[PDB]
């Protein structure tokens, strides 16, 4: 089938290049409206950082090398401005020429992702991370100015490691936050050493804080305070990107994302949404879930490849929601409902706190592991782990029960890998079994 | 009820408190044959490498602290030497005396363990390690001789921790062992890494070599190498301490171990048996397992505690094998039925390697994840991992896998969390899955 992909990027160039893999005769387009196609995005703070040094490392693909690998076609600058479904075809602008052309399909599939959010001030100052564009902009502007002091507005996870990153390069950033509700994802207790790290760092924070105005280098705040930024990176948030399918008949839910099945169909024949700007259901749960995070990307690209020409009876069982941040010396893990949607079950709390290893094993740390269960069926609902050490390994371990939705008191029966490096012979996952009575 | 308890370590003094947590009328005696209760086991290489130091980690408590805080009496030096079931009795001997008694009880609990095997030699200068008795007197051997080239023999897990650990010291050991067999519960085309570990610190090691003769500190050697050593110390194999029950009602399999059924009862009322001397099955496949590590100690130690003063309808699902080891900086891991057991079953194996986070993210290393599946099922029947990172994870995640009865197929549904510093978009676990077919 002749397949057109929207976006080359986690979801897009993925879909297509999974696709390709079943399936050598189709004829594959993507267009992707901004200069790079597979752009590595959750590595974009860490090349603001210097962290990753080789600026290649985050750019996977060139067009001409997905044409000479997978026969793939990939237009770059060239924006899809509208979908006329009934004809099977986009409308599609190049950027360059500004000239458009309809491209006909057979089957598409949109990855469009989302974009950042501005606070909209008119500053020259003012950068917002999305893309490789971005951050090449913004590595130019710190060299071009001699940036030193920088303000970090939003306290989301990508904000906190560009904030992080910033810091490691030699500059001293501020970070700024509308709320307290610092990290969402992750409990709000449990964000504690996210504040510690910036105070043993004496990297300043303000939170319940908001720019007021903005005159050249001087910013003005809600609090009052005046101060003056090189620079300012906004982490306000992002919004879909669906304007461009608001004039066809697919159905956006009243956000702008596009609800799909299990096939990652839209309610238009032939037509499916990956990445994003889908919205599902979670897997353990009878709720809806919007998950916008890589492993959905790459999970659903390959589902959708598999539809369009592999084995269709390959289908997405829903979220669960596991997510992570590093911060400094600690690491953020949660997965499962979100803490405000745990309102709507009957649930209790367990927690442990206890070393990552061996006690007298030296180089541990505390590890703090919550565990929230539905008190109707026992059924995990909901964990989370902070720590310096062991947490992404027991929230990963977490997802794998709740993807069976295994109970709470069957966490006694789990078979830890135990040496004094690693773990206890009774790990805290057991613990949480343990305790739960 | 009366309980007396045979051996005061993992699964004893374990056992024992977690009756007393339950129950906190009943007598409760332990007998321990040697001079120490709960010792850490798994601590020891680790005091003789100066990694631990402080006594109170290589030792948990006393007789006289135990009785204080939990009204359990152990008696050290006192060795049962008999199992009189039909009088519900066990003659011990109190070493110190050299008298023997009976004590009478209502349950008898049996977690005596293995003990180390030995060579055979009349030397002087040769250790083996069980107990916090031989940790001491390796200790005192190396300070009373200033000992520094020291023959490591064997390459079980046990001594190849010891071996880092002499390393660590200052010493300068070798390492033999009789055959290429080492690390015998990992895939043995999965274990270069020790040796070339052992290589890149000129550590020096010879396979298919065995001690021939000793004389004094002049040692030769089945290839005919005669070297001079200060210290031996020989990790080859371990035994189970059954010699003493053999008299008795209860079962013994041709091994000396016994077996148990999911209560951990002996075929004698009111005898259970736990620890490395009890034998069970499998949790995920119909075979008989032994496990002899901690995780299975003290899960037993619950179990049996539930048995006679808790919940008496919970019941062991039986094993799965999940182990590990490091080895300098290298971790070991594997889950499942042993490589011998695969051909009981129609098999494919299915593997990946990958860095263990994300490709462009420092600090990587190639972690290397192998899936072996049941061809009938598509169930998992083992699972093994080796990297510098990451392989703890992999493994703990496939044990929960496993656990819940997962497909290899299944395995493309696992939701990681993810970010740079962690995994990928798709996990090496996600990639077994997908390469599956
Ligand atoms: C800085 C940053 C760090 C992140 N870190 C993590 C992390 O650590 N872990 C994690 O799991 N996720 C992380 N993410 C999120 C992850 O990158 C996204 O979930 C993922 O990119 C979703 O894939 P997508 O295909 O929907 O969107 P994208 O990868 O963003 O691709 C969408 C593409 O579509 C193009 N497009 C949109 N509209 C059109 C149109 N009309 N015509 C042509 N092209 C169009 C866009 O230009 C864009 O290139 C991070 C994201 C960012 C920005
Ligand atoms: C050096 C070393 C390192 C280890 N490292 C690990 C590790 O990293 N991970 C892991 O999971 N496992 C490890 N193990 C194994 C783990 O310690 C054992 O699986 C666990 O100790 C088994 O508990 P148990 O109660 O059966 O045996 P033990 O804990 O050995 O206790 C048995 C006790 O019974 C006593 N006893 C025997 N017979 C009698 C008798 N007739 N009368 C009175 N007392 C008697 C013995 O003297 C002994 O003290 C290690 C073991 C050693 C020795
Ligand atoms: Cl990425
Ligand atoms: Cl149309
Ligand atoms: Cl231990
Ligand atoms: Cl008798
Ligand atoms: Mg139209
Ligand atoms: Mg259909």
């Amino acid at each position: 089938p002749k397949i057109v992909v929207v976006g080359a990027v986690a979801g897009g160039a993925t879909c297509a290049s999974q696709i390709r893999r079943l399936d050598k005769e189709s004829d594959i387009i993507i267009f992707e409206k901004d200069r790079d196609m597979s752009f590595a995005n959750s590595a974009l703070p860490y090349v603001i950082g210097e962290v990753v040094e080789d600026r290649r490392y985050a750019l996977a693909y060139t067009p001409e090398k997905f044409y000479d690998r997978k026969q793939i076609t990939v237009k770059t600058y060239h924006e899809v401005i509208a979908i006329n479904d009934e004809r099977q075809t986009v409308s599609v602008l190049n950027r360059k020429t500004n000239e458009q052309f309809e491209e006909s399909y057979d089957k598409l599939i949109l990855s469009p992702g989302a974009s950042a959010n501005s606070l909209g001030f008119e500053s020259d100052i003012t950068f917002t991370l999305r893309n490789l564009e971005d951050t090449d902009a913004i590595d130019q502007f710190i060299k071009a100015n001699q940036v030193d002091k920088v303000l970090v507005v939003g306290a989301g996870y990508v904000s906190l490691e560009v904030l992080e990153n910033l810091y490691e390069r030699g500059l001293h950033p501020t970070l700024i936050h509308r709320s307290d509700k610092i990290n969402k994802l992750m409990d709000a207790d449990m964000n504690q050493p996210i504040l510690d790290e910036l105070d043993k760092r004496e990297i300043p924070y303000r939170l319940n804080e908001e720019i007021n105005a903005i005159n050249g280098n001087e910013i003005t705040f809600k609090s009052g305070k005046v101060e003056h930024y090189d620079m300012i990176i906004e982490g306000v948030g992002t919004h879909p990107n669906s304007k461009f399918i608001e004039s066809s008949n697919i159905k956006l839910d009243r956000k702008g994302f596009i609800p799909v099945n299990d096939k990652f169909e839209t309610n238009v024949p032939n037509i499916y949404a990956i990445g994003d700007i889908a919205t599902s259901h979670y897997r353990h749960v009878d709720l809806p879930a919007s998950v916008p995070l890589a492993w959905g990307a790459h999970r659903a690209a390959s589902i959708v490849a598999e539809q369009i020409a592999g084995n269709d009876t390959i289908e997405f069982k829903g979220f669960l929601g596991n997510n992570i941040v590093k911060f400094f010396d600690y690491t953020f893990a949660s997965v499962g409902v979100k803490p405000n949607e745990l309102k709507q079950f009957d649930y209790k709390m367990v927690e442990v706190t206890q070393g990552a290893h061996a006690n007298y094993y030296p180089g541990n740390s505390p590890l703090h592991l919550r565990v929230y269960y539905d008190t109707s069926n026992r059924q995990i609902l909901r964990a989370a782990a902070v720590g310096k050490e062991g947490a992404d390994k027991r929230i990963d371990v977490l997802s794998m029960a709740m993807m069976n939705q295994l109970t709470v008191d069957e966490l006694t029966e789990f078979e830890v890998a135990y040496a004094p490096p690693y773990s206890h012979p009774k790990d805290l996952i057991n613990m949480i079994g343990y305790k739960a009575k």
